[PDB]
C-alpha cells in the first residue's frame, strides 16, 4: 500500500512540478525520487486485470532516467518526462482498479492483486516516499497499532430504517399510540403520536423514546437537534404491522415536552442534553437515546379544544417529534459520508467492469447492507479498498 | 494562467515559510524561486483595472533579491522580505480581479486582461512553479487534451424548476391527476397525485414518472434516495396552468409503489435501482428517471375507507413521492456546489466593481440561467474565471 | 502559537516522510529541521495539566540527533526516529489540551498555559517552520494587522431562535395574522399567516417581513432561497404569547407574492433579489431582510372558494413562506460550521477532563449562547482555542 501510494505521489508531484520554465532547484529532489522509482521498477514486468471485464494488461519497465543538468526546464525536457509519467500513471491506475475490485474473507487488509502483492516485496521498498495523505497516514498508524481517526461530513452511520411501533392499537386503528421514524445516513427523525392526546394518561402526559445503536463509535460529533419531525407531520395512509390493512394518520403537532437526548458509550451516559435545540457536541458515543413526551395542553382555546374530545372518534392525532443530524464527526473506522468519493469510486469501478459478487461485500456494495452487518472482514476489506481508491484519485478522477 | 498561479503559489509559500527563526535550509529552494520571480519581473510595468469601477493601477518592478546567507532567519530578514511580498500580493490580487471581470464569446479560455496576456509571454515562463492545486492541475490536464475531473459536494447541477403537469384535469380542478416537483441544486423532489385514488384505474394503480436531464454528465455520484416528497405533502392553493384561476391540493400520503430509479447515459441505463432507499451510487449519467406508482390500498380500515369514496367529491388527494439528493459527484466541467467559493468570488468581484453585463454571462452571473444554457463559451469562460478565483484565494480571502 | 504549530508540523512531516526505503535526499531538509527542534528543546523541562482532571504531566528533553548518513532509510533508522517522534507527539498533544481548556477575559488571544507561555519565549523561536495551515496563516496575518478570512460550509451564524409574532390576535386566537420562524445554524425558515386570507386587507394583500441580524459579517456567501417554509406548513397547537393557553394553526399554503430579499451591510442594501429562487450570491452583509406577501387569490375554483369565506370562522389559514440556506461563506471571525471539528474538539477536551466553567465561555461551550453574545473576548479566546485544536488535529484525531 505504501509503495503503491508512493508511486502515485511521485507521479502527481512530477506532473505538477516538472513544468516548463521551472528552476531546476525546484525539482532536483523530485528528480532523484523519480529516478529512484525508475531504477527500482526497471526490469520488472507486471500484469493487471482479468477479473470480470477488467482487461488483462501488461506493463514493462525500461525507462531512461530524467536528466539533471538544465538550469530551468525547457519544453522538450517537460515533454520527454511526461512520456514516462503517462505510462506510470496508466500502470498505477490499473494496479489500483485491480486491487479495488478484489476482496478476501481471510486476509482482507492484505494486498489481493498480483501487482500489489509484488509491490509489497522488499525489493520495491526504495520507492517509499512522503506518506502524507489522511488515508495513507491512517493506514500506517493502524499498522503500527496506533490510534487512527477519519473525519467525516455527515457520516453515513445509520443504515436506512423507516418504520413504526404501535404501543397501543386495535383492529380499527382509530386510537393508536406509538412512534414512527426514519434513520438514514447522518439523520434521525422520530415522531411520537397518541390519538387520545393523553386524555386518560397519568399527568395527561405520554412518554416516548427512540434508541439508535451505531455500528461504530463516533467521536467529536457536531450535531443539530431540532424539535418536530417534519417527515411525520403530514396525513398518511400506512400499512398495518401485519400487512393486512391500512391505517390513517392525521397528525397535529405540539411541542415535544421534557426532551432529553443521551449519547451513551457502552451503556454509560457520556453526554446529556435537556431540551437544548440548535448545535450540541457529542464527544464519544455508540448509542443515541431520544426521550420526549406529549403533554395534553392544560389550557385550550375553543379551536384547540375541538380537536381533542373526551371520547372517540379521535380525528386529529396529537404528535410530538425531534430531528437530529450529525453534521461532522470522527470515526476510527472508514465510513461513507456526504463528501468523500471513496465508496462511489470502489462501487463504480466494480460496476463498470462487471465484477462478480464476492464473498465479503454485499451485492452492489450496498451501503445499508454493509453498515448493518459491518463485520471485521468487511471493514478491513473496505479500508484497503478505500485507501486504494484514495491513491488512485491523486492522479485519476 | 500557470504563471499567474505560480506567482500566487510563490507568494503564499514565501509568506508561510519565510518566518522568524526558521533554518535557512527550510527556505533555500524557495528563496531561489522567489529570486527567479523578482529577476523575471524586474524591469516590467503592468497596468490593471479600468473596467467598471475596478481602479486603474500601475505596477512597477524593481526589487532587490532576498539574501541567502542567514543560518536562521531573523526579524529584519523576515520584515524586509514581507515588503516585497505584500507588493507582489497586491499585484497578483489586481491581476486576478481584472481577469475575473472579463469574458469573451470568441476565445473565452484565453487570458482577457492585459496583464495576464502579458504574463503569458515566453519571457515570463521562468516563474512557472509547482502547479499543484486541483484547479491548475485540471487546467493543465485540459490543455494537454487529457481527462479533467472536479469533485463537488452537492453539485449545483439542476437549474431551479418548480412546476406541475396535470395529466387529467377539468375546469373545477376537483379531480386532477399529475405530478409536481422542485429541481434545484443537487436535489429533486417529485410527487404524483391522483384525486380519485386510482378508483377507475387498471389494477387500481396510477403510474407516474419524472425525468431530469442534466446539462453535464456527473460521474462517481453518491446519492440519497428517500420515499415521500415532504415539500408536496401539505395543503396548497395553486395557480392553474393558464393562470386564470386557483386549484386546491389537499394531499394524503401513501408509500410509493414499484419505485424504479434509472441513471441513464445517452439513453442507455447505466444504473437502475428498484425500491432501494438510502444511499446508492450512480457512476456515469446525464439523465435521471424516477418512476413510481400510487396503488389504491386493497384493504382499508374505516378511517381510510372514508377518505376514498367511489364517487366525487374527492376531498383527500392520494399522493406518492420521492426525494433524491446528490451528496457528492465528479464532473468534467466546472460547476457551482455547496462548498466552493468560486462562483461567489467571481460574482462578488463583478458586483463590487459595478462591472457591466457582458456578452457571455447572464446578468448577475445568475446560476440558473447559466446552467440552463451552459454553452461551450460560457463553460470556457467560467473555467478560466473559476481558475483565477482559485489562484486569488491562495492569498486573498 | 507559531512555535507550537511548528512542533506539530515538524512531527507530522517526520511521521510522514521518515519511512523505510526512502531516499535520504527526500528527508535531508526535514532532518535538519527535526534536529534544530531537538537541539532547541534539549535541556528543557515542561509540565502540562492540572486543571480539572487534565493530568499533571512532566516532559524532559534529552534526545540525540537523527543521523544524516543513510542513502535510503532502513527500518532501524525509521524505528529509532519514531521513538523520539512519539514522545514529542505526546508532548504536543498535552500542550494543546492544556491550552484548549483555558480562557482569559483580559488577554484571551495570548498563551494561557505555562508550556505555551514558555514556548513563546525568544529561545524557542528557532523551531518556527512552514506556517502553512489556514488557521496558522490567519493567526499570523491577524498578528501583522492584516485581513483574515475563514471559509465555512454552512456557517453556524444564526443562534437558535424559534418563535412567532402575532400582529393581529384576540383571546380566542381564531383570526390571527403574523409570522413564525426558525433561525438556526445557516438556515432560516419563516412563514407569514393571515387567518382572514386578506379579506379586508388593502388590495387584498397582507405584507410580511422577517429581519435577521448576523453577529458577524459574512462575505462571499452562496445561498439557496426557496419559496415555502415546510416547517410551518403543517397543523400545530401552539402556546399563546403569555403562556396562558394554546392556539390552533391549520395552514394552507399559497405562493409568496412580491418576494424581496435584501442583504444589507450597516443599513445599506448590498444585494437585493426580487422573487429569485435557487442559488444567489450575497457578497458582504451583516443583515438579511426577507419581505413577502400573501395575496388573496383573485380567482378561485369552488374547492378554493370554500376555504376562504367572507365571515368567520376561518378554518383554513392562508400561509406564505420562504426558506434560505447559506451553503458557504467567508467570515473574518472564527465560527462553527458543518464540516470543521474545532468547536467539537475544544468542547470535547473540556468535557472529558471535567474542566470547570470559566469566566469567558458559556457553560458547555454552548454555541447558541456563544454566538448570541459574541464579545471580543470570547472571539479572541475562541480563535486561540480553535487554532490550537487545529494544531493538535495534525497529529491526533
Ligand atoms: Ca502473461
Ligand atoms: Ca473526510
Ligand atoms: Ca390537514
Ligand atoms: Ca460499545
Ligand atoms: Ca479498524
Ligand atoms: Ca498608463
Ligand atoms: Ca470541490
Ligand atoms: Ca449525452
Ligand atoms: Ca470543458
Ligand atoms: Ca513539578
Ligand atoms: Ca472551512
Ligand atoms: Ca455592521
Ligand atoms: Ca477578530
Ligand atoms: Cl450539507
Ligand atoms: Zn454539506
Amino acid at each position: 500500500m505504501d509503495v503503491l501510494y508512493s508511486l502515485s505521489k511521485t507521479l502527481k508531484d512530477a506532473r505538477d512540478k516538472i513544468v516548463e520554465g521551472t528552476l531546476y532547484s525546484n525539482v532536483s529532489d523530485l528528480i532523484q525520487q523519480f529516478n529512484q522509482m525508475i531504477i527500482t521498477m526497471n526490469g520488472n514486468e507486471f500484469q493487471t486485470g482479468g477479473i470480470g471485464n477488467l482487461p488483462i494488461r501488461n506493463w514493462n519497465f525500461d525507462f531512461g532516467l530524467l536528466g539533471t543538468t538544465l538550469l530551468n526546464l525547457d519544453a522538450n525536457y517537460v515533454e520527454t518526462a511526461r512520456n514516462t509519467i503517462d505510462y506510470f500513471v496508466d500502470f498505477v491506475d490499473n494496479v489500483c482498479m485491480d486491487e479495488m475490485v478484489r476482496e478476501s474473507q481471510r486476509n482482507g487488509i492484505a494486498p489481493q492483486s498480483d501487482s500489489l502483492i509484488k509491490l509489497s516485496g522488499i525489493k520495491f521498498k526504495r520507492i517509499n516516499f512522503d506518506n502524507s495523505s489522511e488515508y495513507i497516514e491512517n493506514w500506517n498508524l493502524q499498522n503500527r497499532r496506533q490510534r487512527t481517526g477519519f473525519t467525516f461530513h455527515k457520516p453515513n452511520i445509520f443504515p436506512y430504517s423507516a418504520s413504526f411501533t404501535l404501543n397501543r392499537s386495535q383492529p380499527a386503528h382509530d386510537n393508536l399510540m406509538g412512534t414512527m421514524w426514519l434513520n438514514a445516513g447522518s439523520e434521525i427523525q422520530v415522531a411520537g403520536f397518541d390519538y387520545s392526546c393523553a386524555i386518560n394518561a397519568p399527568a395527561n402526559t405520554q412518554q416516548f423514546e427512540h434508541i439508535v445503536q451505531l455500528r461504530r463509535v463516533l467521536t467529536t460529533a457536531t450535531i443539530t437537534l431540532l424539535p418536530d419531525a417534519e417527515r411525520f407531520s403530514f396525513p398518511r395512509v400506512i400499512t398495518s404491522a401485519d400487512g393486512a390493512t391500512t391505517w390513517y394518520f392525521n397528525p397535529v403537532i405540539l411541542r415535544p415536552n421534557n426532551v432529553e437526548i443521551e449519547f451513551l458509550l457502552n451503556g454509560q451516559i457520556i453526554n446529556t442534553y435537556q431540551a437544548r435545540f440548535g448545535t450540541i457536541i457529542a464527544r464519544n458515543f455508540d448509542t443515541i437515546r431520544l426521550s420526549f413526551q406529549l403533554m395534553r395542553p392544560p389550557n385550550m382555546t375553543p379551536a384547540v379544544a375541538a380537536l381533542f374530545p373526551n371520547a372517540q372518534p379521535f380525528e386529529h392525532h396529537a404528535t410530538v417529534g425531534l430531528t437530529l443530524r450529525i453534521e461532522s464527526a470522527v470515526c476510527e473506522s472508514v465510513l461513507a459520508d456526504a463528501s468523500e468519493t471513496m465508496l462511489a469510486n470502489v462501487t463504480s469501478v466494480r460496476q463498470e467492469y462487471a465484477i462478480p459478487v464476492g464473498p465479503v461485500f454485499p451485492p452492489g456494495m450496498n451501503w445499508t447492507d454493509l453498515i448493518t452487518n459491518y463485520s471485521p472482514s468487511r471493514e478491513d476489506n473496505l479500508q484497503r479498498v478505500f485507501t486504494v481508491a484514495s491513491i488512485r484519485s491523486m492522479l485519476v478522477k
